[PDB]
């Protein structure tokens, strides 16, 4: 399904099911493919389940412009008023969840009953003086720098390594979740996966989870190599208010995928609750 937003982006979004929304936000460079696991155990358990893609990813269209997360916040918020949805269930996946929390900090909680940071990247990817224990700037450049040269390769090297903790001791790669990645990769635009590099890693949305006054589950694995869950998911646990924080031991990144059945279960009992 598509809609348009006010200033003209066609944003395609999914949506199945009946019962409580939730509504999931993908990472990058994806687009809601990605959740279709958890999308469908828990459309089979009795809610609707609403994955749009972001502007310039997936199905899309791809603005030049507004690939920041002020943009992304407001397309959701479009998204979410069009659909008149109330008593929703906010889930983010990395850099899903900076849009989740952006959209928190900008509009409010009117319409959201609980938020779920998984393998998010607030509060703030980017070593500063404030936050001493993020990652160097060098490191997104390098990934700017892959993006600029050979953007199809490094979407195979980020899932082929660090994604899914393939490159741990004693794992291997599996083409299906290598490929599955890299296509949804190379769906999106360009100019609208390489601007996104800046605004999941120096985005600070330490602000807008201050403001998250609704129960919020967070998830991260303490192997995660692309989003270091100390400077992520203990430090959104510490600031959120009242978050519940399940830290799954040995978990790399993509564990939506490698850590399934696991998520689904938690991200279930966190909505009953």
């Amino acid at each position: 399904t598509t809609f348009t937003t006010r200033d003209g982006t066609q944003i395609y979004y999914k949506d199945w099911g009946s019962g409580q929304p939730i509504v999931f936000s993908h990472g990058w460079p994806l687009n809601a493919d990605s959740w279709e696991s958890q999308m469908i155990f828990l459309a089979a358990q009795g809610y609707r389940v609403i994955a749009h893609d972001r502007r310039g990813h997936g199905r899309s269209s791809q603005p030049w412009s507004g690939n920041d997360m002020d943009t992304y916040a407001d397309d959701l918020a479009q998204l979410i008023e069009h659909l008149d949805l109330r008593d929703a269930v906010l889930f983010g996946f990395s850099t899903g969840g900076g849009e989740v929390a952006r959209y928190i900090g900008r509009h409010g909680t009117a319409r959201v009953a609980k938020a779920g940071l998984i393998s998010a990247v607030p509060p703030l990817m980017l070593k500063t003086e404030a936050n001493p224990g993020g990652l160097p700037m060098e490191v997104f450049d390098g990934i700017r720098q892959a993006s600029l040269a050979d953007r199809s390769q490094l979407y195979k090297d980020l899932a082929s390594g660090p994604f899914f903790g393939f490159n741990q001791p004693g794992a291997k790669s599996s083409a299906g979740m290598v490929d599955w990645f890299w296509l949804q990769g190379m769906a999106a635009g360009h100019k609208n996966a390489y601007d996104c590099i800046k605004a999941f890693s120096e985005t600070d949305f330490t602000e807008d989870l201050k403001k998250i006054d609704v129960p919020t589950l967070v998830v991260h694995g303490d192997a995660d190599q692309v989003v270091p869950i100390e400077a992520s998911g203990i430090a959104s646990a510490a600031l959120v208010k009242g978050s519940t924080l399940k830290i799954y031991s040995g978990a790399p990144h993509g564990l939506t995928d490698t850590h399934k059945d696991q998520l689904n279960a938690d991200l279930l009992a966190f909505i009953k609750g």
